[PDB]
């Protein structure tokens, strides 16, 4: 039924596999180790043939030119196939996307869509009420959300499963109409999925496969609330019933606590460094009285040069303004993220920060919550937050895979509380620790 592939189509098969020509770095990954922790963990696999992937998957794997499974894909696939929860850490290019889509799809085709859906299509309840995805993949940004989606279209070619993606900063009405056309594997970004839900367009009652792609990156952009609203606060099946998978390069305490509540008797999969923060990111904490702050920032900027971008965080919108004011006044090409405005207009203001025009960007925690501010070499904490949690996804905005970024933070009496946590964080990340910091912790 859901296992026996439907008749092909050239026009469609052409659209989905436009040559591709893109293959993963298949030689500099086999050099990286893959540790798998957990009880009675299902033994990894060598070839996609080491487990019944079903007709359709095996078929589509060919049309996408995949010979054998990447490293992570060697341990991930059999883990998901034997229906075990998973927390996986691996750097981009590892082949994470295919690692969760394949086994998941292979399962739907195998097990079918569930009796709820089955006995709901054959029920004269025709129309466009509410769609219930069988699998949900939460993603941090529209860029990645769509890549995943594209990937799903390929692997779900010639099956009863219609993939569908939604995200913010687009006409919701259009996306809503797209949902109405079919949902089985919905890929979405936290905020939008919640919006769709409130609008009664999506239901999570029959979601059996939950995947949080780049959980750490999602939290950075301040999504935790929705993620929990989505998972814990709704019609979604509890753990043990639904199968969950988390994917994230870094493994901070806020992700450990997330993997804790969401995953169930899960296997930890790490293919490299167990980073508490991004491996490639430098942290310099310096003591600066409030008065000396602006001048200190200025010296910091003159040095900046580098034809790089600088993201400057402050604590209040009030000061984000007076500082943005101060910086324009001193003759600096800087802009400011508007909190109030929609994230559609906000993703616009960044279009000019990006092209050099204004290498300086001053924003508060809130104001950027939701935005994908990438391409930033220097993140400076003009003010520090109350929690070391915030600190983490604040310095997160920099050091994106490939090149190293810098995160300078001004620290003074005003935040002696977050002392001990900041110290530990630096010890862990093996950063330089100011003697005065150690002293002010007892
Ligand atoms: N097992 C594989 N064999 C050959 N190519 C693969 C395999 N897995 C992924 N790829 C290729 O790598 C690309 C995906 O890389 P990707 O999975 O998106 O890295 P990441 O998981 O960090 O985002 C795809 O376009 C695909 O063609």
């Amino acid at each position: 039924d859901w296992s026996k592939p439907l008749p092909p189509s050239e026009r469609l098969e052409q659209e989905l596999f436009s040559g591709g020509n893109t293959g993963i770095n298949f030689e500099k990954y086999d050099d990286i180790p893959v540790e798998a922790t957990g009880n009675n963990c299902p033994p990894h696999i060598e070839s996609f043939s080491d487990v019944e992937m079903g007709e359709i998957i095996m078929g589509n794997i060919e049309l996408t030119r995949y010979t054998r499974p990447t490293p992570v894909q060697k341990h991930a696939i059999p883990i998901i196939k034997e229906k075990r929860d998973l927390m996986a850490c691996a750097q981009t290019g590892s082949g994470k996307t295919a690692a969760f889509l394949l086994p998941i799809l292979s399962q739907i085709y195998s097990d079918g869509p569930g009796e709820a859906l089955r006995a709901m299509k054959e029920n004269g309840r025709y129309g466009r009420r509410k769609q219930y995805p069988i699998s949900l993949v939460l993603a941090p940004t529209r860029e990645l959300a769509v890549q995943i989606y594209e990937e799903a279209r390929k692997f779900s070619y010639r099956s009863r499963v219609r993939p569908c993606v939604v995200y913010g900063g687009a006409d919701i009405g259009q996306q809503i109409r797209d949902l109405e056309r079919g949902c089985h594997l919905l890929v979405a970004t936290p905020g939008r999925l919640v919006d769709m839900m409130e609008r009664g367009k999506i239901g999570l009652d029959f979601c059996k496969y939950l995947v949080l792609d780049e959980a750490d990156r999602m939290l950075v952009m301040g999504f935790e609330p929705q993620i929990r609203r989505i998972v814990e606060q709704d019609t979604m099946p509890p753990k043990g019933v639904r199968h969950t998978m988390m994917f994230s390069a870094t493994f901070p305490k806020e992700i450990q606590m997330l993997a804790r509540d969401f995953l169930d008797e899960y296997i930890f999969l790490a293919v490299g460094r167990v980073g508490s923060t991004s491996e490639n990111i430098t942290q310099k904490v310096v003591w600066v009285e409030e008065s000396d702050k602006r001048s200190f920032l200025l010296d910091l900027l003159n040095a900046t040069g580098k034809d790089s971008l600088t993201l400057v965080f402050v604590e209040t919108k009030k000061g984000a303004d007076s500082l943005e004011d101060f910086l324009y006044h001193e003759g600096y090409a800087c802009t400011s993220i508007h909190g109030d405005r929609s994230q559609r207009d906000r993703e616009e203001a960044l279009h000019q920060f990006r092209s050099g025009k204004s290498p300086i960007l001053v924003a508060t925690a809130v104001a950027a919550r939701g935005l994908d501010i990438s391409n930033v070499k220097h993140v400076i904490n003009f003010d520090l937050p109350s929690d070391i949690e915030e600190y983490v996804h604040r310095i997160g905005r920099t050091g994106r895979v490939g090149n190293l970024g810098l995160a300078t933070s001004f620290f003074n009496e005003r935040n002696i509380n977050i002392t001990k946590d900041l110290l530990d964080l630096l010890v862990e990340a093996k950063q330089e620790v100011p003697s005065w910091l150690e002293n002010m912790a007892y």
